[PDB]
DNA sequence: CGAACCTGGTCTTGACTCCATTGCCGGATTTGTATTAGACTGGCAGGGTTGCCCCGAAGCGGGCG
């Protein structure tokens, strides 16, 4: 389980993210899931920073780092002839 | 016509001074590797549609008897 989790931390993302940032991102996701099931709504980021013993700007930095990239090979418009990369100035 | 002066770039020197360039050192943070001893031991997209090409039974006609 150690080697499988380490390989999932290494190779499962497009841009590479180190192990401790992956750990705190998964911690943030688990705590947000628990607070969503408990409170019933989406938690405030200051409440998340209160829960995770860190600062809300660090919470915002982690939420910025967690954003996976989107692909350029889908169809934006109704017709499939228009790919996504043909509307980027 | 001769002397004194004003002001033109022209150029040196002495002093100031100011800010980049390393450089060291101490600490903070950031990333990478090793380690956790009860037992645990073979999964899941997925099919459906359309069209065309390649091999097998089968008449079957010609060689065979």
């Amino acid at each position: 389980r150690q080697a499988i989790t380490r390989a999932m931390a290494d190779q499962a993302r497009t841009i590479r993210i180190p192990v401790h940032m992956v750990e705190v991102i998964n911690k943030l996701g688990r705590i947000q899931r628990e607070l969503l099931q408990d409170l019933g709504r989406e938690p405030t980021p200051e409440e998340l920073a209160k829960e995770m013993d860190i600062t809300p700007e660090k919470v915002l930095e982690i939420q910025q780092y967690a954003r996976e990239p989107i692909s350029l090979d889908q169809t934006i418009g109704d017709e499939g002839d228009s790919q996504l990369g043909d509307f980027i100035e």
